[PDB]
């Protein structure tokens, strides 16, 4: 199972790790992708996860969008985890850089409650432009299922742990 995580709460764990490497090692039931509404996995966590699947994640995602249309900001869909996990839960956090409502971050994290255990990044962090300290706070106050957070950046990981209330 998951190893080397620091326990933050009864159900939230955190590790300084590359979520792609973490997923390839653990092969969790669910890996969360930091998706956009179009499932266009160009960069950040999404680009990295998609590149690890040899673009199979993007091919599957394009078929999903062709059939269903875009997701909502704050919404999600379950697709294959390919070589990374049994499933990938594509979750759309608000992208502050595109002027999206930060209040939708709680709705985005609520998607995690449909899965007993997940490997995930901090939603809306990184290239999505939100404050990762705020994202972790919303995560701990919203997710009730077991969430293993992978934080790529060591300096950000240290700041998140050291400032965690
Ligand atoms: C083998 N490394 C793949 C890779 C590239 N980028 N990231 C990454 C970036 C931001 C957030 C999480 C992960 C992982």
């Amino acid at each position: 199972s998951f190893s080397g995580y620091l326990k933050l709460t009864d159900n939230v764990y955190i590790k300084n790790a590359d979520i792609v490497e973490e997923a390839k090692k653990v092969k969790p039931t669910v890996v969360v992708n930091a998706a956009n509404v179009y499932l266009k996995h160009g960069g950040g966590v999404a680009g990295a996860l998609n590149k690890a699947t040899n673009n199979a994640m993007q091919v599957e995602s394009d078929d999903y969008i062709a059939t269903n249309g875009p997701l909502k900001v704050g919404g999600s869909c379950v697709l294959s985890g390919h070589n990374l996990a049994k499933h990938c839960l594509h979750v759309v956090g608000p992208n502050v850089n595109k002027g999206e409502d930060i209040q939708l971050l709680k709705s985005a994290y609520e998607n995690f409650n449909q899965h007993e255990v997940l490997l995930a990044p901090l939603l809306s962090a990184g290239i999505f432009g939100a404050d990762p300290i705020h994202s972790l706070r919303v995560c701990v106050d919203t997710v009730r299922t077991n969430v293993y957070l992978a934080v790529f950046d060591k300096n950000l990981y240290d700041k998140l742990v050291s400032s965690f209330l």
